[PDB]
């Protein structure tokens, strides 16, 4: 069995070898990558996803949220407080103000420790799930708007032609702005790059001890978890690696930095914070391997979660008997 501890791998493709993107994710399963949950690819130095980004300022974040912690520094919650409209430029100036900018440090252990420390008496500002690309459409390889489709695989592998479609999403972040504990939407995979500016600090539970973040999740949560049998779909949940370690929860961590790929595998617990002003695109995907994931994927019925129209299709397909209580949640 290869990476037997699970451990995250970190690919160095060649340019010939970043020409076919199902290629290659299938070349890092052979060697084990997905047991970690996480990979990250360095692409090869020929590479650029675009000449480059001195134009984006006027790009709109129509909702910036405001994440707003409770609880107590390694257990927390956070919810989104909507904010009024911002240009890139006027969030990156936010961004390096004095309330919300990255504090002096010594390397990126130090800054983790910080993050750990002082998150919760602070509430940064992130620019989410924005519709969009920033790759060039000239550049053929490993450009985010232009993979094979989640609904064309499905189709490809159980004949099933289904609406629904599937594009990008940007992200604009900031010291401490932060991602909670999930897994993906119906447990796909999901790419990201980091376009620019700061890193993004990751951590990773390997998808077969998923079920013991889970566990743990429940007894720290216990309201959450009385509310919805998978309220991790909210989104809302941190717990620290300091908090993890206690417990016994196997998991990895690694720090994404600008022009990386990260890979999330199905079923691999992800959460993580970004270092200071920054931008990310990110999809999900799917490959012949994720099938079996996504008809066993649990699912939020309790109608906190609220997903994109796309799923609707999954669920009804690869998921039968659960479509009518989880559209009862949708609706
Ligand atoms: O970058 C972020 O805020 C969160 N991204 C992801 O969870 C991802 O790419 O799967
Ligand atoms: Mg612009
Ligand atoms: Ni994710
Ligand atoms: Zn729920």
């Amino acid at each position: 069995a290869q990476n037997p501890n699970c451990n995250i791998m970190i690919f160095h493709p060649t340019k010939e070898e970043f020409n076919d993107f199902d290629k290659y994710i299938a070349y890092m399963e052979s060697q084990g990558a997905h047991r970690a949950g996480l990979a990250k690819i360095i692409p090869p130095k020929e590479w650029k996803a675009r000449e480059t980004y001195d134009n984006i300022s006027e790009i709109l974040i129509a909702t910036p949220l405001q994440q707003v912690a409770s609880g107590r520094a390694g257990v927390f919650t956070q919810y989104h407080k909507k904010k009024k409209a911002m240009t890139v430029g006027e969030y990156r100036h936010l961004a390096n103000s004095k309330k919300y900018q990255t504090p002096p440090h010594q390397n990126f252990e130090d800054l983790e420790r910080k993050y750990w420390k002082n998150r919760i008496y602070n509430s940064p500002i992130y620019g989410a799930d924005i519709s969009g690309s920033l790759f060039d459409e000239n550049t053929k390889q490993w450009n985010l708007g232009h993979l094979g489709t989640i609904q064309d695989l499905l189709e490809k592998e159980c004949g099933v032609v289904i609406e629904g479609v599937n594009t990008p999403y940007l992200y604009f972040g900031m010291w401490k702005t932060t991602f909670a504990w999930h897994t993906e939407d119906m447990d796909l995979y999901s790419i990201n790059y980091l376009h620019l500016g700061e890193p993004k600090t990751w951590y990773v539970v390997p998808p077969e001890h998923g079920q013991r973040l889970e566990r743990l999740a429940r007894e720290l949560f216990p309201g959450s978890s009385r509310g919805c049998g998978a309220f991790l779909r909210h989104k809302v949940a941190l717990i620290s690696p300091t908090v993890l370690k206690e417990n016994g929860i196997p998991f990895n961590r690694i720090t994404q930095e600008a022009g990386e790929f990260m890979v999330t595998f199905p079923y691999g617990y992800h959460a993580g914070f970004n270092h200071g002003f920054n931008c990310a695109e990110a999809i999900n995907f799917a490959t012949p391997r994720w099938i079996d994931y996504g008809k066993m994927a649990s699912q939020c019925s309790c109608g906190e979660a609220r997903v994109t129209f796309s799923m609707d299709a999954f669920v009804r397909i690869l998921q039968p008997e659960r479509y009518d209580l989880w559209k009862r949640g949708q609706d």
